[PDB]
C-alpha cells in the first residue's frame, strides 16, 4: 500500500573529489528543502525526505510552581499597647500551628501599626494584624524550565521503491539523524553500503526559540505537555510580578518563595473601622487567584514557525522544538563505473482558497488551502483586487503528497501586504502563465491581544 | 537618463535540473552580495540588484508612556494623635479632588509616622504627610513596543537596458520581494515570462535585532520615528528603575502604573524640622525629571549594522529593520535552445581617506571614504605605519555606482587592530600589487559612554 | 621539523567567472570545515587550514563589583520617646564618622519602631536601631561587562611545503583573517600574488553568546581571565537578588549601590528581648557572605561549544569568544594557463574509547577518545548493546593531526540517545564496513545542579 513522496525538481551540481597519492570520484550536490523529497535511480527508486528539523535545548533550571489562591483576614486593636496584635506575633512570621491550618495551605503574617482611630477614641493609635493564606488554585501545577542554546538535528527518511507488477513496493525505510551545528555529517544510506549521504548546514537555523524561562502543565501520568511562555522567574529570582513565586517543595506542598520575609512588601492593608473589624487589603503581586491570572496558550499555537515545543521525556533534561519553517540543507551524494540519475514529478494544483490574516499576536500571513495539489506552487500577491494589478510579493509553497491532495498552510507576508482585499494568483511549476488561478482574497485583522483594586474585610 | 548598476564579477556554477518521465534543463547558479548587482545577456542587458535585506518583527506589546516631572510637598504634625495627617488620608490613596489639581497632573499620597521631634516637645512622635505629583515632561510621549522573532525579506531590483544610439535606455524596472526563512522562493523575472529567479538563504541573517522592548517618540501627524533601546518595562512589568512606569490611558492622561499601591515603596521622606515644615524627600526610581532622564539616540545611529529600524505604518503591527550589513544569498537563474551569458565591469579606485575609530559604544571600525571608485576593492590592514609591515587583517568593500564615485563606508575591524596609527592599503579587483594605494591611518578611541540625592522642602 | 596538516577529502566545484567587454577565468569552489585543512598543487604543496572562528562582541557596559561580607548590629530603646535611636540618626543615613569605621567597610543605618515590649513595661513601644556593615569578601573583585551583538572573524593558516630530500620543509606560513557578517572577502594568499582566496559565510554562526551581562575575576597584573555568567545587574539596574549591587568607585572603595535609600528595603530586623539587647536580622538579598554566594564556573568549562570567552585586552572594549563547534565556510580559489589540483590523505583509526555523559547542565554528549587516528571518522550510535542493533544516530568526527594520533572530543547527541549502555561503531572514511570498531559505551547521567534564615544578636 506504500507510495513514494513527490520527487522535487532540483538542480544538481557535479562536484569532483580531491585525489590522494593512490589510484576520480564524482559527487552529486543539491539543496534539499524542509518537508521535501528528492528521488534518484542507480545504474529500484531511492528517495530522501527531509522529515524534521529540531532544536534540542538543554534544560538548565527546573522548579514546580502553581497558581496561588489568596485570602487575607485581619484583626484590629484600638490600643497600640495591647498585648494582642504585635510585631512579635505578626511581623516576619508564618501563622502558628494553633491558627486553623489546611494541609495544602501556607499562611504568612503581616503587621500594620499607625492606623487611624476610626471606631476608637481620638487618642488611640490602632494596629492591624493579618494572616495571608495561599492555596493551590484548581490544583493546577506547572513545571518551570530554563532552556539554553540548542543543538540542531535533521531527520531524513530514506525509502527505496521497486515497481513490481502495477503497484509501488517499499523495499527499505530508515530514519537518518544528522547534527547541523558543526561540519559535514556523513553516513552510508542504502542496505548495500554503496551510496553515501553528506549533510551540511550553512549557519544557524533561520529560527530558534530564545534562551529563557518556559513552562508546561504537569499532569497525571504523562507529566509534561506543550511548552508555553509567560513572564516567569528564574530559580534564583523572586519577582512577585512574574509567575513562579508560589513554589512546590520535595513533598507536594506549595509555599510562597521567601514568604515570611517578603509578605510585608507584597501585602498592603489599612483599617476602614477598627471597632467594626473592617479593612482594605491588596496583594502588590501578579499571577494569583482571584482575578489576577490568565494562562497563555502554548508556543506552537501562537507562533507559526513552531510545529511542536515539548520536554523530551520524564528525565526532564532536553526540550525538543520541531520547526514548521526552516531553510534548506546542502546535500552531497557519493558512491566500478555507475551512473546516478535524479528524477522529479510534475507540479499540479486544481484550485485554492484562503484569507489574509493579521492575528492577535501581529503575525501577518496568508492562510492558504490548496485543492488537488502536489509539488512546487508559485504564488504572487497583487496591489489591488484586479488580477492584472502590480505584483507586490511573490512566494513558493511546497505540497508533500505524491497524489494531488487538499492541504492547509501558513504563508508569511511582508508589511507591504497591508489592509484590504487583493488578488493572489497561484501557478504550479512549469505551467503556462494562462494556467494560473487568481482569486480576490479577503483581509482579517484581529486587534492586538495583550495582558495588563482593594478588597474589603 | 537611467544608467545600469556596476555589474559584479561573479563565479557561475552550471547546475542540471533533475528529469521527469517526459521529454535536460540547465541552470546558472551564483552567490549575490547585499547592495550588489549581477548582469547577463540572453541569446537587452538584464540586471539583478539585491537592494534590501529586511526583518519584519511582529509587535506583540504596545503601550504609551512619557517622562514624569516629579514634585513632592509634605506637611508635618508634631502630635501623633492629631486628626490632621493620618493613614486614612495619606496612605494608599490618590490626592483628593479638593487638593489643587492640574488636569495633566496625577497625585499620590504618602504617610510617614515615627518622626523625630525636631521642632516639637521631647515626647512628641511627629508624622509627615506628602503629595507626590507627576506631570508629563515637555509633553514628550513615547510608544513602547515588544518586538518578537522576525520574518526575513530580500528586495531585488530587476532592470533591463537597451543601448539605443549612444545612451543606455531603461526598458523594464520591477521590485522583487522574496521570503528568506524557508525553502527556495521562485518567480518569473522578465516581462516575457522566459527567465525565472530562485532565491535561497543558507540559514538566519548574520544579524538580527534581539527580541525585546524598544520604543520611539510619538509626534503630530506621522506618529512614530526611529526605534530606540533603553531599559524598558514590558506591559506586565512595573520596575521603577526602568522606563514605562509613567503610562498614558485611553484619553491622553498619564498615571503612575499602580501608583496608589506603589508610592510608599518609591517615595521616601524624613522630617528636617517639624515646626519649620522642612523635610528630605527622594524618589527611589529612575527615568524622571528633574535630573534622572537621559534619552538614548536611535538604534541606527548607534549600531553600525542597522540602516533603519522603524514601526512600519499607523496600524503598529510590524517593526521593519533594514540591514546595512548581511551575508550573500544563493541565486539560480533558469529559463528552444538559448544561451545565458554573465557580464561584469572592471573595478577602479583613484584614492581613499579614513580613520580607525573605537566609538563610545565600543564598535571597532575603519571609517572609509573612497574617491573615484566603483566595484570590488580589496583592503589590507598592516601591523605598523610602514607599508611593507605584516598584514594583520584583510577585507573587501563593494562600491555600487557604475561610474567612478566618492562614497563613505564602515568596515568593522577585529580586536587585533588595536591602538595607534597603521598603514592600510587598498587595491581594486584585478589591478597589479604595484597599483595599490597605501596610507597611514590615524586611530581615535572614544571612552565608553554609559549611564549610572535628597531634595529639601 | 614542520609537517603539513591532514589534507581533507573535499568535493570541488568548477565555477566560471563572468566576462567583461575585454579579452575565461575558472574558479575552484568547496566547503571548508572548522579545524580542517585543504591541500592543493599548482601546475610546492599549498595548505589552507580554518584555524579559528571568533565572535568579537563590543563591551557596552563596565563596572567593578565584589562580594559583600555583611554584619548587622542593633541597639534597642524601650521608650519610643527616647532621644537615643531615632529616624534622624538611623533612617536613610550612612553610619557617622564617630561610629567605629574600617577603611574598606561601608555602613548603612536602619530604624525599626513599633517593637513589642519584651524586656520592657507593658505600655512601652520599643524602637530598634541598626548599623548594617559591608566588607569585600576575601578581596575578590570582579568586572561586569555587557556584551552586545558580535562581528564574526575566521582565522586561516596558509602554509606552503616543499619536499626537499626526505623531509617536509615549511617555506611560507601566514595567518589570514576574514570577516563573516557581510559579503565575500577576498585577498592574495601566496607570496607571488598568483593565488587568491575568497571566503563567504552563508548566514550567522551556528552558535553565539547571547547579548547580556557577563563577568570575570580581576587579578594582580593580567586583570581579566575567562568570562562567566550568573544573574548580574546591568549598570542602571539595582536588583538585590542579582550580582553587582556591591560596587567599587573611582578609588578602590566598595559601596552598596544606592545603600542609604535601599537599606530599609533590604535589611529586616525585629527585637527578641529589648533589655537583653537581642534581635533577629536578615538581608532580603542574594550574593553575599556569609552563606549566600556560590561562584559559577567559567563559560568555556560549562558550555561545550565554547573553547574560550575572554575580554581581549586591557582597554576592555571587546570580548572574544572562540568557537569549538561551527558550520563550514564557502571557499573559492582563483588565479598564463595553469592547473589547480586538490589533494587529500587517507583516514585511519586504530581504536576508540568513551562514555555517554549527561552532565549537571543537561548537555547530552559522547565523550570520545580516538587512538592512532587521523582524518574523517564516521560514527553510528545503536539502539542497544548489540552491534547489529538499529542505528539511532550517525555522526562524523574530524582528527587534525597528519600522523595517526590519540585525541579527546565531545560529540553532541540527540535526545533519542537516552539512558543505558549501547553500542557505538566507528569507521574511518573509505574503509570496508567489516573494518569498523564497535564498542559498548556506558551511560553516566549527573543530576541537574542548580542554585536556590534569621541571624541572632
Ligand atoms: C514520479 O516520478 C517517477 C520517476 O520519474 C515516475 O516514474 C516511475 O519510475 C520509473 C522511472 O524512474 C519508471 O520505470 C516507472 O514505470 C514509473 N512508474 C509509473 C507508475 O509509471 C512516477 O510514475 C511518478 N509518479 C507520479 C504519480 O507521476
Ligand atoms: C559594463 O558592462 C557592460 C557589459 O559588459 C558593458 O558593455 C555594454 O553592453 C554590451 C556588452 O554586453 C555592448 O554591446 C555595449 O556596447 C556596451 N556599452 C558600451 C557603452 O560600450 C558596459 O559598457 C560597461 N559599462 C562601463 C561603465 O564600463
Ligand atoms: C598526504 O598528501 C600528500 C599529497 O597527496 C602526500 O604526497 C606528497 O606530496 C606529493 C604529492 O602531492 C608527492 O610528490 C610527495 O612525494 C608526497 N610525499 C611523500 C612523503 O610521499 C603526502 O605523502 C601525504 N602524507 C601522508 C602522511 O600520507
Ligand atoms: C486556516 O483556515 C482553516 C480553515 O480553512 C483553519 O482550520 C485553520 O485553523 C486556519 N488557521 C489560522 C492560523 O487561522
Ligand atoms: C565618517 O567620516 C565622515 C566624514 O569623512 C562622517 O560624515 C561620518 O559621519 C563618519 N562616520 C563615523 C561613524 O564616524
Ligand atoms: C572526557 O574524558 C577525558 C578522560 O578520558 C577527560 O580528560 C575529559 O575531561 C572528559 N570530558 C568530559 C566533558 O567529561
Amino acid at each position: 500500500r506504500a507510495e513514494p513522496p513527490h520527487c522535487s525538481k532540483t538542480p544538481i551540481v557535479r562536484a569532483q573529489t580531491s585525489q590522494n597519492a593512490m589510484s576520480r570520484g564524482m559527487q552529486m550536490q543539491f539543496s534539499i528543502g524542509l518537508h521535501t523529497a528528492v528521488c534518484f535511480r542507480l545504474y529500484l527508486l531511492h528517495t530522501i525526505r527531509l522529515e524534521k528539523l529540531e532544536h534540542h535545548h538543554p534544560i538548565t533550571q527546573r522548579y514546580t510552581f502553581g497558581i496561588p489562591e489568596v485570602h487575607a483576614s485581619c484583626i484590629c486593636e484600638c490600643d497600640a499597647t495591647s498585648s494582642t496584635c504585635t510585631a512579635e506575633s505578626h511581623q516576619f512570621t508564618a501563622c502558628p500551628e494553633s491558627d486553623k491550618s489546611d494541609e495544602t495551605s501556607s499562611c504568612y503574617r503581616t503587621f500594620f501599626p499607625n492606623q487611624t482611630p476610626i471606631g476608637c477614641s481620638e487618642d488611640d493609635i490602632p494596629k492591624l494584624c493579618c494572616d495571608v493564606r495561599f492555596k493551590p488554585y484548581k490544583n493546577m501545577t506547572f513545571l518551570a524550565v530554563k532552556l539554553e542554546q540548542p543543538t540542531t538535528y535533521a531527520t531524513f527518511v530514506y525509502a527505496a521503491y521497486d515497481f513490481v507488477n502495477g503497484y509501488w513496493v517499499e523495499k527499505d525505510k530508515t530514519k537518518i539523524r544528522s547534527q547541523l551545528d558543526g561540519g559535514t555529517q556523513d553516513r552510508h544510506l542504502d542496505q548495500k553500503r554503496r551510496i553515501s549521504l553528506a549533510v551540511t548546514a550553512g549557519g544557524r537555523a533561520s529560527h530558534q526559540l530564545e534562551t529563557g524561562m518556559y513552562f508546561s502543565r504537569t499532569s497525571n501520568g504523562g507529566e509534561t505537555e506543550e511548552l508555553r511562555m509567560q513572564p516567569l522567574n528564574e530559580i534564583t529570582d523572586n519577582n512577585f510580578d512574574r509567575l513562579g513565586w508560589y513554589r512546590m517543595d520535595d513533598s507536594g506542598h506549595f509555599h510562597v518563595n521567601n514568604g515570611v520575609v517578603k509578605m510585608d512588601d507584597i501585602h498592603k492593608a489599612k483599617v476602614k473601622n477598627c471597632k467594626e473589624q473592617t479593612y482594605k487589603s491588596i496583594l502588590s503581586a501578579n499571577h494569583y487567584m482571584p482575578g489576577h491570572f490568565n494562562l497563555t496558550r502554548p508556543l506552537e499555537v501562537i507562533k507559526p514557525w513552531i510545529q511542536s515545543a515539548r520536554i523530551f521525556d520524564s528525565s526532564l533534561r532536553q526540550a525538543v522544538v520541531t520547526h514548521a519553517e526552516g531553510t534548506n540543507l546542502q546535500i552531497s551524494i557519493h558512491l566500478e563505473s555507475q551512473n546516478l540519475v535524479f528524477f522529479h514529478n510534475a507540479s499540479r494544483i486544481r484550485d485554492f482558497s484562503g484569507s489574509i490574516i493579521v492575528d492577535s499576536k501581529s503575525n501577518r500571513l496568508f492562510n492558504l488551502t490548496v485543492y488537488e495539489a502536489s509539488g512546487k506552487i508559485d504564488g504572487s500577491v497583487k496591489m489591488s483586487t484586479g488580477f492584472g494589478s502590480d505584483t507586490i510579493h511573490t512566494f513558493t509553497a511546497y505540497v508533500s503528497d505524491l497524489h494531488a491532495s487538499n492541504r492547509s498552510m501558513i504563508i508569511p507576508l511582508p508589511a507591504i501586504v497591508g489592509q484590504g482585499a487583493r488578488a493572489i494568483c497561484l501557478r504550479a511549476d512549469s505551467m503556462a502563465d494562462i494556467d494560473k488561478i487568481c482569486h480576490v482574497i479577503e483581509y482579517f485583522e484581529s486587534p492586538l491581544f495583550e495582558d495588563d483594586g482593594w478588597s474589603h474585610p
